């Protein structure tokens, strides 16, 4: 429902940030005001990363 893959490598950048690594797998919270960004839980913990760098898995 939640769950999403990583299509691509981000380093963090910000603090509030987290980094991913692609073929990963995140539970998203919810977006920023713009949807640019996407707060998200991983195995690494949670942050923003950006949205287009993401997308649901079954």
């Amino acid at each position: 429902p939640n769950l999403f893959v990583a299509l691509y490598d981000f380093v963090a950048s910000g603090d509030n940030t987290l980094s991913i690594t692609k073929g990963e797998k995140l539970r998203v919270l919810g977006y920023n005001q713009t949807g640019e960004w996407c707060e998200a839980q991983t195995k690494n913990g949670q942050g923003w990363v950006p949205s287009n760098y993401i997308t649901p898995v079954n």
